[PDB]
């Protein structure tokens, strides 16, 4: 009736892996940095172990899981996958360590040194792993900035899976309820009607985009998010990034209409930003890639 | 009788430049971080402004005008020059800004990223440097790593001419008195006899070198130098750098000769590290030019 998920689950031995340091911790419990050596290899595997706080919710130890399930169930160079979970007082879930972090701070923390070549390429990486979760019928109803990881300045990946759902073969649209969203990079219907489709992604793709090419901003800075929903009824959308051309801001844009089907597929998106990527300066304009008038002593020969 | 030297030393105004920033302040006054806009020109010259303690020791305002006399009469790649001195209060010497400070503190604040060729390319400059002070007839009686500015990791000049001095066409060497001259750096003959030639400097050099070998050590670390006028004339010797070749320490220990004619010239210390400069990790061996089974994870694949 429907493709089997035939995904294996990794169980993992605790003796088997080695917390080094935590390298965050918000109210998703915390995330170690860590080393995972299987017994019988000779092999020394760079992980992220993620565990949620001390204690046990029943509603929280479930969506872990639910979590597990995704990315368990998704394999992609430029998707996060799981590795295992080990089940200990608390569910553990480990993948691969991203080293450089979070795609948000590193353009934050990199603005002066990252050139539109990177930002291009980026936005290629994050269109072919969403064109591959569509593939695999997988709307991720969270996707920004901050929800793709950095393996190297050149390879980065989607992750947290959390708010991901499956689609059925015969099933278009997904239907909130619990709601709590990060209103800023949703679509309008996702606000109105609480739906979600791949065509949604691409809303959250195009406010992911944006964020990157403004190096980090904070889109609608002032805005509280009650207000949210009337801007986008009336045509507000997101700013032209000071780099952006309108070739690239009109991708954007389109990711923002009103009708779902009037925004570009991920197949799309891969192909515009790539054939930008061949010549990205043509697309991106940054002053890289306090005076003028400065010569060195041993060019300014003595009159 | 002897070669006039028509030097012309510039006379700046102290409202053409301007202090930024204190960049160091030993015995020798202070040096400050600036730049130099002449009225006439559309330029702005980085520079560094040397100037002694607020007070004046009648000997030690004539010694910075001995200072500002060599540097005046030197014009090389490879040698600092004195741009110009500015008659305030105290007398301040002006001279090119050499941003990347003294050698030795940039051997020691980037170990991990020096390879041989930076390291046998110095050599070469150095020696070019050396060998065109010999060619002008001065000796310059105090280098080190210290007294090696860098104007770019690839460009570096040799400066601190204030022990320096003139030999004249009938003369071979200059007799010392005052002394208080780095023990560590002088050649024998120059600790026992206060002689000073040109092959007085191969032998700082040498001791230069090794130095930059070392990424920065300092020479004889243990030793006071009371001792060091005995161990050298028993033979004992700077030791051998881990990265070094017995091909590079012999010409280090060649430039240690108590037969200070056996010592290698300036202009033959050029060509041989010119020869290693062109294969230069034939003749250092660095390691970069904690474990070794760490594989990451999208390389080892689900067994
Ligand atoms: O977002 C959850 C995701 N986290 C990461 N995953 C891989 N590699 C990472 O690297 C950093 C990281 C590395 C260096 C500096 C900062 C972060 C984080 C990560 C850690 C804390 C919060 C968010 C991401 C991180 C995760 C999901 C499932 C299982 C474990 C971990
Ligand atoms: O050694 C005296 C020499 N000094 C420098 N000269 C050029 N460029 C420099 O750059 C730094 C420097 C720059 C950045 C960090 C640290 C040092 C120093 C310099 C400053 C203080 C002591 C020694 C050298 C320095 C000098 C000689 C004559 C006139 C002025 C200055």
């Amino acid at each position: 009736g429907e493709a089997p998920n035939q995904a294996l689950l990794r169980i993992l031995k605790e003796t088997e892996f080695k917390k080094i340091k935590v390298l965050g911790s918000g109210a998703f419990g915390t995330v170690y940095k860590g080393l995972w050596i299987p017994e019988g290899e000779k092999v020394k595997i760079p992980v992220a172990i993620k565990e949620l706080r001390e204690a046990t919710s029943p509603k929280a130890n479930k969506e872990i899981l639910d979590e597990a399930y995704v990315m368990a169930s998704v394999d992609n160079p430029h998707v996060c996958r799981l590795l295992g979970i080990c089940l200990t007082s608390t569910v553990q879930l480990i993948t691969q360590l991203m080293p450089f972090g979070c795609l948000l701070d590193y353009v934050r923390e990199h603005k002066d040194n990252i050139g539109s070549q990177y930002l291009l390429n980026w936005c290629v990486q994050i269109a072919k792993g969403m064109n591959y979760l569509e593939d695999r019928r997988l709307v991720h109803r969270d996707l920004a900035a901050r929800n793709v990881l950095v393996k190297t300045p050149q390879h980065v990946k989607i992750t947290d899976f959390g708010l991901a759902k499956l689609l059925g073969a015969e099933e278009k649209e997904y239907h909130a309820e619990g709601g709590k969203v990060p209103i800023k990079w949703m679509a309008l219907e996702s606000i109105l009607h609480r739906i979600y489709t791949h065509q949604s992604d691409v809303w959250s793709y195009g406010v992911t985009v944006w964020e990157l090419m403004t190096f980090g901003s904070k889109p609608y800075d002032g805005i509280p998010a009650s207000e949210i929903s009337s801007i986008l009824e009336k045509g507000e959308r997101l700013p032209q990034p000071p780099i952006c051309t309108i070739d690239v801001y009109m991708i954007m844009v389109k990711c923002w209409m009103i009708d779902a089907d009037s925004r570009p597929k991920f197949r799309e998106l891969i192909i515009e930003f790539s054939k930008m990527a061949r010549d990205p300066q043509r697309y991106l304009v940054i002053q890289g890639d306090d005076m003028d008038d400065v010569v060195d002593a041993d060019e300014y020969l003595i009159p």
